[PDB]
């Protein structure tokens, strides 16, 4: 599991569950391709987006749908959505987890990074 | 000053300057229409982006090219950029501060959202 | 004015106002000795907490008092205040801005250090 | 694991290891009872502070020593420690992980709070 994205409720203190996201990489004429996609499960984590094998140097963007997390509970939030775009693998493969934090009129997001 | 954006560095506690960054508004087309662009000030404040009578309703973009603030001062970050995405003024006219608090590895953005 | 406290509200996207805080410093004892306290204003700032004379060297703690904010919204919140504990002026006399982003279930603090 | 405490450096993107930290129960006059201690694992968790049967209804304190984290990286950073305090298992029993992403002028306390 070379990337994880996990997604965290910031007024309800809980998982965010059932959020959407989708990744990009970018490709070699400076375009977005489409690289994968899923929600969050009951703990807020989406596991198995890529492989290894896959998973090469590149800019990736990842697209949170945030705003259907909020709308759903009723809300108008502030953002659209939350973007995380990143260089990965630069200087060798890496694990990435990629956490957002989540208010209605304000986000955070991290990344933490190993070395298998 | 409908519109102000300000920057703050987390690692030395200082406002972030001359973080250049590009404001787009989403066209009837679905297009990102270029809107306002700047560097923030010594204050890590950008004023002056628009006037009351263009900024009217709609969805608005903030990128703020993170990456060149850190690798100018010895740091090569995990962000290509920073961006912000939001619909304004739907209820209607308000004056926004959109703040970003950079760390190399995470961000956090909020805005503060008030009526005249 | 060397020391401001300014306190966000994330979830309405707005200045905390009529937020409550106490500042201690801390004793040749090591005991807290009252030092400051306040209100936050419509804007949701604190000023004049104290002067450059009296803020020397020393160990300071704000607490600000979250939990009454949340409770008079609407909303129990996590956390029964948000503490700051900070060294001041040791490199010597600098301006503080402490800024506090309040969600029901997580705060973030940052300080903003400036040499006038 | 009812009580688990995470740490992350958002300096480095990772981790932060060997972080202590002093758990407290308010006392029925008031007075801060230790409770538990330890410090976080090489991924940056503190796990096994307490068990169900320990961890009843009350006011905890957790006081991480953030500080001596960002010296032994040779930084004299802005806070002293950063403290979480909190009424637990008010309504039940429940499971919390209290997650502190660092940065050395800045820091982000957020929990999680599920129920078995
Ligand atoms: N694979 C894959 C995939 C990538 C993107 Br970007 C999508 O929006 C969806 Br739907 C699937
Ligand atoms: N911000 C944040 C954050 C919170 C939790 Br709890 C995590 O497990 C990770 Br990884 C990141
Ligand atoms: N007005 C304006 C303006 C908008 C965008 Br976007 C830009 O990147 C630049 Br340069 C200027
Ligand atoms: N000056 C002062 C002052 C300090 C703290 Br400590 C207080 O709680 C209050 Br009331 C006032
Ligand atoms: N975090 C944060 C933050 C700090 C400052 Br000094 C601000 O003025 C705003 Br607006 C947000
Ligand atoms: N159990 C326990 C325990 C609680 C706190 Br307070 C401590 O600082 C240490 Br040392 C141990």
């Amino acid at each position: 599991c070379p990337l994880m994205v996990k997604v965290l409720d910031a007024v309800r203190g809980s998982p965010a569950i059932n959020v959407a996201m989708h990744v990009f990489r970018k490709a070699a004429d400076d375009t977005w391709e489409p690289f994968a996609s899923g929600k969050t499960s009951e703990s807020g984590e989406l596991h198995g987006l890529t492989t290894e094998e896959e998973f090469v140097e590149g800019i990736y963007k990842v697209e949170i749908d945030t705003k259907s997390y909020w709308k759903a509970l009723g809300i108008s939030p502030f953002h659209e959505h939350a973007e995380v775009v990143f260089t990965a693998n630069d200087s060798g493969p890496r694990r990435y987890t990629i956490a957002a934090l989540l208010s209605p009129y304000s986000y955070s997001t991290t990344a933490v990074v190993t070395n298998p």
